[PDB]
Parts: C-alpha cells; sequence; structure tokens
C-alpha cells in the first residue's frame, strides 16, 4: 500500500476514476471538464512554416548562432536580459506560444514548491523521508533525509540502461503511462517509488529521477494537494504566465514531477527571473531569498563524482534540483535530457531558456555544443 | 488494411508514434511539442468555488431558471441572442473559458466540416462511400451513400448495450481510446468501422456514432488532413474564438469525431451563430447559405422512428448531423449524452448552450427536463 493521496476530485475514491469509469457518475461531473487527464487529446486550433529568428543583439557577436541552434536541434531559443527578451528563435513548425515537454527541467521547479514548503516550515530538510511517506519505509528511502533528496546523494539500484525493460528507467516510465504497461508492473508511480532498494549508503551524487517524485509525493503529503495543483499554487500561479503549463499524469492523476512539464519559453524564463530575483515573482514570493542563495551557492562539490558533468565544470556540483557549474560566472541551471536547458546566468542578470530534441537523450557530443551556445551567450550578454 | 491515413507529422510512417515511440527520433521533435496526444495530461493554473449566474433578462420571465439547472446538472449554460451574450451561468468550480466534452455534439462540427467539402466539389453526398473510402467495402458501408450517413439512415448492427462489453457501443470506445483494451479489440477507429455489418437494408433512421467517424474518415481521404486538422481549418480556426477546441485522439492521432470534442461554452454558442448567419464566421464562410438551409430544412419525416425523439417532436427528423425538431419554432439542435445541447432558435435569432453532466447518459426523464428549459428559454426571448 502508498497510503493516502490527493483525490482526483472532490470527494473521490482512491484511484478514481480509471479509462473505465470517467463517464460514471459522479466521476463524469469532473471528467468532462478535464478529459485531456483521462484520454490522449490533441489541441483543435483557434488560429487559421518558416523559421523565426530574432537573435537581435547578440547576433553580431555569434553571426552563425542561428546555424548552432539548428545544429542543436532547438526548437525554441529564448534570452531574457533583466525584464527583456532581447533574443529568440523558434524552428519552422513551432509557434513562440507553443508549449515544449521540459524533460528534466521538471525537476527544478519540483524543487522550488519544495523550497516554498520549507519557507512555510511544512517540510524540515533535515527530516528523513519517512517522517512525511512512512509507506517508503523498507524502501531506499528509509533513513535517507529529504534534503539528500532534494541533493540526489542517496546509492539507489537504478538501472538506466533504456534498451533494457527490465531496467528501472523504463519501468519507471511504464509506472507512469509514458509508455506501454507489461505484465507485472506496478500501478502508479508511488508504487514504483516502493520497490526501489539500494546499499543503504549516501552523501555521494547520483542522479536519479526517482527522487523528484519522492519529493512530489512528500509535497502532497504535506499540503494535501494533487502535485499537479501544488505545483500551480506554489510556483506556477505567481509567474503571471501567459499559458497554464501542462503536465503527463498517471493513472492516479499523480504529475510526472520529475519530467512530465510543458510549457513556452517565455513563461519558463519567468522561473528563471524569480530566481534572479532572489526568489519573488509578479503574484508574490515563491521561495526565500536564502532558498535561491543556496541554490545559487551549489552543493558539496566532493558529492559530485559525475564525470560527464565535471569534465567540463570541474568545481560543478548539485543541490536542491539544479545543476551548479562552479564556473567562473556561477552558472546555474535546469538540464533536461535531449537537450532542454533553464540556464541561469547571474552576472548578466539574464535567464536563457533553450528547449530542444536531439535525436539522442545525451551524448558527451550534444552537452560540448550545447554548453558551448550557452557560455557563448552569456559572455556575449557582458558589458564591453 | 484501412488503407493510407494522414501521418500524425510531415514524413511520419504509419502509425508513428506510438506511446513507446515518442521519445525516438524523427518522432521526438513533433511529440516534445504535442505531448498531450499521447499521454493524458493535466493542466496547470496560471491563475491563482462558487456558481456564476447571470441569467439578466430571461431571469424575469423564467424565476426558477437557476434552480432547473442545478436540477439538470447544468455545468455551463450560455444564451447568445444576436450576437450578444444575454443570459450566463456556470457552476462552481467550472469557469466561464473551461472547456467541456460536447459528447454527440460533436457530430454537428463533424457535419460541418463535410458540408464545407461539399461546397468546394470535393465531397457528392451521392456517392458511395467506397468512393472515398475503398477499404470499407465488404462492410455495411459497402452500398451506402454518403449523404445516408450523414442522415444517418443505414441499418447497423450495433448494439447499443453498454453494460455488455462484447457490445458495438463499448468496443467502439476502446477501439479509440476512451477505454481500456480488450483482448482482440480493432487496433484503431478505423479498423473498428471496417467490422460493422448490417442487413443491407436503407431509409430509416439509426442513430450510430459509427456514421460521425465515416464521415471524419471521409474528410481525411478527401483533404489529406488530419481530422484534427481538418475541423479546425474548414471550421474552428474561421470562428474567432477564445480558445482552441481539444479533441481525443486514438493509437493513430484520429481525432474522434463523433464524441470527443471539447471547447467552451462561448466558443460553441460560435458555431450556432455561424449558423443563423447563414453559414458564414468572422474568419469567412465555413459552409453554404443552401447547406444551412437544408439543415434548418430538417430530413424525411418518414425516417425518423425515434420514438424518443417523436414522442416530444411529432415532426421531427434528422440531417447532416443536426436533429431537427420540426416544431412550431422551427428548433434545430446539436445534442450529445449527459445532457449537451447547440441549440439554435432562428425565430429570435439564438443560440442557447447546455452542457451537463447527467449522472445517465440518457433518460425520458432528462430529456423531458432538458427540453423544457431550453423551450422555455426560446419562448422567454420572443418579443412581447
Amino acid at each position: 500500500s502508498t497510503g493516502q493521496h490527493p483525490a482526483r476530485y472532490p470527494g473521490a475514491a482512491a484511484g478514481e476514476p480509471t479509462l473505465d469509469s470517467w463517464q460514471e457518475p459522479p466521476h463524469n461531473r469532473w471528467a468532462f471538464a478535464h478529459l485531456g487527464e483521462m484520454v490522449p487529446s490533441a489541441a483543435v486550433s483557434r488560429r487559421p512554416g518558416h523559421a523565426l529568428a530574432r537573435l537581435g543583439a547578440i547576433a553580431a557577436q555569434l553571426p552563425d548562432l542561428e546555424q548552432r541552434l539548428e545544429q542543436t536541434y532547438t526548437d525554441a531559443f529564448l534570452v531574457l536580459r533583466g525584464t527583456e527578451v532581447v533574443a529568440e528563435y523558434y524552428r519552422a513548425g513551432f509557434a513562440p506560444d507553443d508549449r515544449h515537454l521540459l524533460m528534466s527541467v521538471s525537476k527544478s521547479l519540483c524543487g522550488t514548491v519544495v523550497g516554498a514548503l520549507v519557507d512555510e516550515g511544512r517540510i524540515d530538510p533535515a527530516q528523513p523521508v519517512t517522517e512525511y511517506v512512512p509507506e517508503l519505509a523498507g524502501s531506499v528511502y528509509d533513513g535517507p533525509s529529504v534534503l539528500q533528496v532534494l541533493d540526489m546523494q542517496i546509492s539507489i539500484d537504478y538501472n538506466e540502461d533504456y534498451v533494457d525493460p527490465a531496467s528501472e528507467v523504463q519501468t519507471h516510465d511504464r509506472s507512469a503511462g509514458w509508455s506501454t504497461r507489461r505484465h507485472g508492473d506496478p500501478a502508479d508511480t508511488y508504487e514504483f517509488l516502493t520497490t526501489l532498494r539500494g546499499d543503504g549508503s549516501t552523501g555521494e551524487f547520483q542522479y536519479c529521477s526517482a527522487n523528484t517524485d519522492v519529493l512530489a509525493w512528500i509535497v502532497e503529503r504535506v499540503t494535501g494537494l494533487r502535485y499537479v495543483e501544488a505545483l500551480s499554487t506554489y510556483l506556477w500561479a505567481k509567474l503571471d504566465a501567459d499559458r497554464d503549463a501542462t503536465i503527463t499524469v498517471d493513472t492516479t492523476g499523480f504529475g510526472f514531477a520529475n519530467g512530465g512539464v510543458s510549457c513556452t519559453a517565455r513563461d519558463l524564463a519567468r522561473v528563471g527571473r524569480m530566481m534572479l530575483d532572489g526568489g519573488v515573482a509578479p503574484g508574490g514570493r515563491v521561495v526565500s531569498e536564502d532558498w535561491v542563495r543556496r541554490v545559487l551557492a551549489g552543493g558539496s562539490h566532493e558529492a559530485m563524482t559525475d564525470k560527464g558533468f565535471t569534465n567540463t565544470f570541474p568545481d560543478g556540483s548539485y543541490t536542491r534540483q539544479w545543476w551548479c557549474t562552479g564556473n567562473e560566472r556561477g552558472n546555474v541551471s535546469g538540464i533536461g535530457i535531449h537537450g532542454q536547458n533553464l540556464w541561469l546566468d547571474p552576472l548578466t542578470d539574464s535567464v536563457i531558456v533553450k528547449l530542444s530534441s536531439w535525436p539522442d537523450p545525451y551524448t558527451e557530443h550534444w552537452h560540448r555544443l550545447q554548453n558551448g551556445i550557452l557560455l557563448d551567450v552569456s559572455r556575449a550578454l557582458d558589458a564591453v
């Protein structure tokens, strides 16, 4: 059992509705107004072919920028300097207001929600995960603190070989509805998390998507709100965003916190703006100044043993769901497979959003190219 | 085999992507920008509890209208007189701009798209269905004309007992993704349609959702456009709608034309406005004056043998995916289970939209109450 979870709607029974009961009362009153949460759906455009390139200023310092963006399968690119959009690019077929999957950049958004609750005193990072989710007792999450989840410093037996269906990475997707279920798979994301094990060691960084979903579970237990609603109340609704964001949900309505969020490039930049504004957004304070300061400061360098990161950023680290480069510019970034970045350049008070679709989820090649672009653009923003 | 279908995206292979391949290239470039079409998803509100009742004028003639709306599980109600919204009602929990499933009102929208293509000479209603969809040869759709599909005058062995999983009605839902698939089910909606049989007789009205999906299939074969896109290009994009509409899609991306469309009440009213404006919308002509005239004129009365309709509307009929009351007011309406109506009252140049969630899909009781409200509101709009 995975314990109590926020009802899909007021008064809903556990796990209701399902794909087989949404047309039945009392579920239908809610379902008829949120069918996209139950059945895959397409948008029927209210609006009746070529790339949009407005690289403005930086175009002078980076003459071949558009070509570099094309080479890295860029779908949407936006640079926000202060409160002004100084550069934009959208591939042919992708509108400026179209939404794009964030993959793991979604994690940085989840960490933000956790930070807001820490500020309220609803979550104590020093407390064990089991203080909030007792049902995780007996799993790899039995013992570690919430902070260790936030910093991903928990050793977990999590096979990342996505070509193998038995791998934890593939099983995680199936449990969440990102892939077709196989006989024996956990019923939902919560159950999948309870199956995870490890040797018990902590302290060393191990990038694992399961950690973020555990954070989302904690958020639900502490607020009583579906993660989908918590993400809106504690973050999205305070950004004065142009459009709602979306998040995939599993069979219980649990948002795939680790990587299922989609939003426009401009709106994602508002998250970065909030971070560079000390945690304050147009609709109110999202997180404390201290939380933002801790994110920018970085995590323990010794815990960071991922050569895929340190070969490029020797003094890099990870904390509270953000990657910290530790470079001379103090760059920090949300990162997602296939080329997603919510990059912060505090020196120039700028935010760089790059949403892409590389053919591969990850290769040293793509990251070298992607980081080269983000760093060059950052430097192009420097006063001269 | 069901023949050629519009690719999910430019250059996509047949049936690609699936729930198990959307993260792979070349599918991912499209998928990352339209994930809701592959995985159930929830909206993360950009906006930070009580019913909204603005029945204005008609409130005087119908003092207990709000109570009557509550009694019929009304979610959204809107009256458009001319170009002005003269009355509105939204239940607590349902915002004025929230979208609502249309169920079979979706059929009237599909018929409109067909009408637009008839105007272009791309579809000849006198032609057999097989002229456009040869793959329907050998099925109940082998012989009947496109007009007979439009008027639903084809005898089909289609069990409507939804409590029985073997029924065509339940199998139809499973084939489309509205319910969990069972071993042996057709792979998609197209395949399901090819399994339908009948005694070969035509001429008598038989309400059957399969007919509308056959129309959508014809639309795709004649335009080369996914029905989702056709619905936008030929209708939605010309309404100057406030929001996009949405439509559920099956595993191939085929929109559930017969009943999967969702939209706001105000936007649905724009469809009615177009009908009362002779087929013209703000973005251009949607259908010909003649098409609208034929819809308002009604279908053959002798073909209409559905007592569930004629007991209330003795001179009623059905044509081109619209129900024609044949009453003294010449009322015509799009109708969907659980209380959905796109009601036209030409006498007062008004459109009445009522989107609900009755606990039951259909009962003589609910329809008596619902029609009583629509008729009373219509009369309340009369000059006095």
